[PDB]
RNA sequence: UGACGGCUCUAAUCUAUUA
DNA sequence: TAATAGATTAGAGCCGTCAAT
């Protein structure tokens, strides 16, 4: 029989310096950090795809009830939660004909039909940010569901493409934003959304106010001092090679003030096949570029770096980092995982094991459970038994207790979704995110660095 | 591309041995 | 220059998310 240990849930602070636990009710009682003035949207898309965005823009400036107020809380309005407007106004609508879309998408290759479609949309978007005076905030792409059906290689090919450009962007679907009436021959909607209504809003709202520039959160209480990457490695599939070992990395320092989170990236590439480490040369690269990025925004060098990673470190590209960091400099490699088939099983009857337990194996080596039962929603954020991390210090010398708290204080900020918390660390997961979209098309050159864009 | 969770499925690599 | 094999990694496609069957 082992024993098994609690980490408190974490903070994230609101406005006028309101700590809270669940970032929804946080955002329905302060409201965020700081204040947009509006939102200005410009909608390219068939006309029946602006007639869905105008009549859900109608629908969710009215609050929105899930089916239970407490395992999901209900949506207020745009306008209460945020204090912006974001509404039928500012509607920028750029038509895209459906005899255009069908002169691409009825061609053989699969590529071909991606290619045109995609040129279509962005060319669209880039004439009419070039040359028209309006200043739309983020662009709303409304896609047929016969677009996204048949073309996978869309999403991260057109995200890619308007890197150079840098202009935030959001894909939507008709079946997301009406669901009721894209029902099948048979009657019965595909995508029910009707009693977490309130929860899709949610979510949308947040990732629309974040891609315009709004802050809707923070972290409470993290030191000062440190920093952390979390470094992931793609597959470049449209190289010469099958595979091609692609390393990109996601930077989280906390502020000279609050709430700093650009993703050092800048694509590192290994050319031997399923060897998922770094040369020297790239591994010296990446540390410098994440310490003169954390430097020149604070001043000084962080006082401790946690690499996180989904990978162990071996030895020739550790005593690479070691070689470009300064002496001052603590330095710790972490490696979190999901390969260990432990299931802990609640004795007492229907739920599931409360999350924040840990299990500590050893100094260097412990589980931890971010995917579990929560309290204040009175349910899970699993339905199945949750999966631990084994969360094992590769390298370096760190406190495995600090390490799983910072661990589990890194899962609040998944600013792509308003959830109650996430069930990996936000560096890994965003690190994925832009790796994602930095391969898909290989010609770019200081790609932006900023997450809205990806 | 709303966002996650959990699933299966498909691969490749390293360490070893047996040529 | 081929086989099994533990351990370590990635990529891919899919269903559920209420209450009650």
């Amino acid at each position: 029989m082992k024993e098994l240990i609690y980490i408190e849930e974490p903070k994230i602070l609101f406005a006028h310096g309101q700590k809270c636990t669940d970032a929804r009710d946080g955002l329905a009682l302060f409201g965020p950090l700081n204040n947009l003035y509006g939102i200005k949207s410009g909608v390219i898309g068939t006309k029946q795809g602006l007639k869905i965005f105008r009549d859900y823009l109608d629908h969710i400036q009215k609050p929105i009830y899930n089916s239970n107020s407490i395992t999901r809380p209900m949506f207020p309005g745009f306008e209460a939660v945020f204090d912006c407007k974001w509404e039928s106004t500012g509607i920028t609508f750029k038509e895209v004909t459906n005899e255009d879309i069908g002169k691409f998408l009825y061609n053989s290759s699969t590529h071909k039909r991606t290619y045109d479609l995609v040129s279509l949309f962005i060319d669209k978007i880039i004439s009419a940010n070039k040359n028209e005076d309006e200043n739309v905030d983020v662009w709303f792409v409304i896609v047929p569901d016969e677009i996204y059906k048949y073309c996978r290689q869309f999403h991260d090919q057109f995200k890619a493409r308007l890197l150079k450009h840098t202009i935030p962007t959001q894909i939507f679907r008709e079946s997301t934003l009406a669901w009721r009436d894209f029902k099948n021959a048979f009657g019965l909607p595909i995508r029910d959304f009707s009693k977490i209504e309130g929860h899709l809003a949610w979510t949308i709202s947040t990732a629309a106010f974040y891609k315009a520039g709004g802050k809707p959160w923070k972290l409470s209480d993290v030191r000062n001092g440190v920093c952390y990457l979390g470094l992931v490695y793609k597959k470049v599939e449209k190289s010469k090679n099958p595979r091609n070992a692609c390393c990109a990395a996601q930077m989280f320092l906390d502020n000279g003030d609050g709430t700093v989170f650009k993703g050092e990236v800048g694509p590192w590439y290994n050319p031997k096949n399923g060897q998922y480490h770094l040369e020297p040369k790239e591994a010296k690269a990446l540390l410098s570029q994440s310490l003169q990025s954390y430097k020149e925004q604070i001043g000084e060098y962080p006082k401790e770096v946690f690499i996180h990673a989904k990978t162990r470190f071996n030895h020739q590209e550790w005593d690479a980092f070691l070689e470009v960091t300064p002496k001052e400099t603590n330095l710790v490699g972490v490696t979190i995982s999901k390969t260990k088939p432990l299931k802990l099983y609640k004795t007492e009857g229907d739920y599931t094991i409360l999350r924040g337990n840990a299990y500590v194996v050893n100094e260097r080596s412990a589980f931890l459970w971010t995917v579990g039962y929560v309290p204040k929603i009175q349910t899970a954020l699993s339905m199945e038994v949750p999966n631990p991390l084994f969360i094992e210090i590769n390298k370096g010398e760190a406190d495995i207790k600090q390490v799983l708290k910072d661990i589990l204080s890194l899962t609040k900020l998944n600013y792509n979704a308003c959830i109650f918390a996430d069930g990996e660390p936000v560096t890994l997961r965003f690190a994925d995110k832009i790796g994602e979209i930095l391969t898909a098309s290989t010609d770019i050159k200081t790609p932006p660095l900023a997450f809205k864009y990806y």
